[PDB]
């Protein structure tokens, strides 16, 4: 399209704010290796793991463009814009383009590294918009745009894994050769572009209830329904069994007779910020929250939606139910609390559980007077959804991914993903891109033996996502100023969300999006 | 499904969320309270985070097809799976549907 | 809103014209890494540049008898010759030149 010497894009970093609509778009430079070279090679667990760890799957030579994270296409200041003026968001398209393509080769010749230009070399793009693919975006990756325009990053590599009995695979385990799809091949010149428009999902909650679920009455008028208030009355010296009924006003405002229920809930474990509140010992998976699939345990992480802590218990977190961010610099293994940023999901304990107390208390047998038995109660550590129950689903955030694809099969309820997010059965299709293997110097002999030593080479240029979203404008009538999220006016060595004298870009805390109020 | 809903990821990437994966460090000749985080990658895989669950579940009593290997004793009524409506049990007769057994156990 | 510096001020001028060459990264590792990329191919950029502005002129319209002051180059002999290039072909600006040679009354 543009041969050698004429672009075939722009920088287009922007956003653009018009009425209820929001268009965000990011421009990055990528780089993209070889990868497995050029090879599919079978991965599986090593051997010794515990059976949990198990899996079977394929390594691919391709790689695949990420940008399934809010930071990808919100800077910090139009997530603030964001955040303290609407009560939702939805993303309703997005137009992608590849461009600007230049192949380098590498030579390596007496310890020398040689980079020189490849202008007939071809790099392979095509989107999975038929989902025939293992959809591995939505697993919260690394390998997305980065936050900062400035910064170039590397292109991750795509890999997918299928059934397995331990570390071996079993008859119904799929192979998936990528080069088996009809792909775009471009030189440099030629650029690569896809629209693609997001089903109608319900808009994020980006509000936090001014009202609890348990205090929705008027709190001047008694009702006039009746509940249980004693059982016995004094009778002589002793006491003696009577039935007594009262309605319920603001004195006794926790016997109301109520229309609705707190969602589900499944329990976890209560873990404090303060070391020293902690249990002297290891229990990360012991104490954990698992559900069992196929005779292995996997975290539960976060899991349901629920509250981190109750009122006054902000150094307590569920022990895998909240998300957590890693800070600038952070190492991948055993990093301290210190290295690591804990979300809070406390605007929702109106209407959700605390994560790490029991969703109430059920009755567990038949009282009944004279051998006499008491009545007995038990805690619901577990609580499926019932019936009249309200909820709120995860938060979503700056650093957080934004969708996943909600899996093939015949039934699921909610299907809100639980890392927080929207759920999309036809999400934004797997882009894979892969550098085309270029053969080095063949024998002047026919060898049926397939080829095995190829030029070594990369390939770098642009990458441009836009994504339109809708605002749910708020509408609220509230007299008193809201809570809105604010930078600190305080001085500092450096500002927040900016580089520092290393030029290093650092997100300091994560932002959500619940700010605003409004009634139950 | 030739896919797993616990292996829906990319096993040669990391995830960017941490886990608690240690909740104490050597302290002396002794432990210390201390919490630690770790990003899920393919060797530790069964912590990484999910946006699913499986299905729901109501247990069944496992019986085996090897009769030596059950039970022996009268247990089809006592540990039956049953349901209770109006005073009378009910067999649960099949269910939820649910996986009749885990690997190699068939 | 004069600038004291001298000059015309503008409330909206001319605006910042921003050049950078686009980095190109050199070869990068064949295993991912999530580290952003700190190693690239040592490049810089030549080109030509053009400006061309219109001026409007307000043209003198004197009715004094006596010829005015006007700037001009001195006729003695010298080494160099003003506003030219020496032996070394470095150009120098020899003094400052103004704009008030012309006379108008109050």
């Amino acid at each position: 399209a543009d041969g050698v010497g004429n672009s075939s894009g722009n920088w287009h970093c922007d956003s653009t704010w018009m009425g209820d609509r929001v268009t965000t778009t990011s421009t990055r430079t990528w780089a993209l290796p070889t990868y497995n070279n050029h090879l599919y090679k079978q991965i599986s667990s090593q051997s010794g793991a515990s059976n949990d760890n198990h899996y079977f799957g394929y390594s691919t030579p391709w790689g695949y463009f990420d940008f399934n994270r809010f930071h990808c296409h919100f800077s910090p200041r139009d997530w603030q814009r964001l955040i303290n003026n609407n009560w939702g968001f939805r993303p309703k398209r997005l137009n992608f383009k590849l461009f600007n393509i230049q192949v380098k080769e590498v030579t390596q010749n007496d310890g020398t590294t040689t980079i020189a230009n490849n202008l007939t070399s071809t790099v392979q793009v095509f989107t999975d918009s038929e989902y025939q693919l293992p959809y591995v975006l939505g697993s919260a990756h690394q390998g997305c745009l980065p936050p900062f325009p400035a910064d170039v990053f590397m292109v991750p590599q795509y890999g997918y894994l299928t059934l397995n009995n331990g570390s071996q695979a079993v008859g119904r385990s799929s192979f998936y050769c990528l080069e088996y799809f009809p792909s775009q091949m471009l030189r440099t010149g030629n650029n690569f572009t896809f629209s693609y428009t997001f089903e109608d999902v319900p808009f994020h909650s980006s509000y936090a209830h001014s009202q609890s679920l348990d205090r929705l009455m008027n709190p001047l008028i008694d009702q006039y329904l009746y509940y249980l208030s004693r059982t016995n009355t004094p009778s002589g010296t002793t006491t003696q069994s009577r039935l007594q009924f009262s309605q319920a006003g603001a004195s006794d405002i926790r016997d109301q007779s109520r229309n609705w229920l707190p969602g589900p809930c499944y329990r976890q474990q209560r873990v404090s910020k303060t070391s020293a509140d902690n249990n002297n010992s290891e229990y990360s998976w012991t104490g954990a929250t698992k559900y069992h699939l196929n005779g292995r345990d996997s975290l539960v992480n976060p899991g349901p939606a629920m509250a981190s802590h109750k009122d006054d218990e902000e150094k307590f977190f569920p022990q895998s139910g909240v998300l957590i961010f890693g800070k600038q610099g952070s190492e991948k293994t055993n990093v301290d609390i210190e290295k690591v940023m804990i979300t809070d999901e406390e605007e929702i304990r109106t209407t959700n559980p605390v994560a790490t107390e029991q969703y109430g208390s059920v009755s567990t047998n038949l009282q009944r007077g004279n051998t006499s038995r008491q009545a007995a109660t038990a805690d619901v550590n577990t609580q499926g959804v019932l019936p009249g129950m309200v909820w709120q689903d995860r938060d979503v955030y700056l650093q957080g991914p934004i969708w996943a694809k909600i899996p093939h099969t015949d039934g699921h309820f909610h299907p809100s993903p639980l890392m927080g997010g929207f759920g999309l059965k036809h999400p934004p299709p797997q882009i894979l891109i892969k550098n085309t293997p270029v053969p080095a110097n063949p024998s002047t002999t026919f060898s049926a033996a397939k080829f095995a030593s190829f030029i070594t080479q990369y390939s770098t240029g642009q990458v441009s996502v836009e994504i339109e979203w809708e605002l749910q404008k708020e509408n609220s009538k509230r007299w008193n100023p809201e809570i809105q999220y604010t930078s600190n006016y305080n001085k500092s060595i450096n500002v927040d969300f900016t580089v520092d004298t290393n030029g290093v870009y650092s997100e300091p805390r994560p932002i959500g999006t619940r700010y605003l109020t409004r009634n139950l």
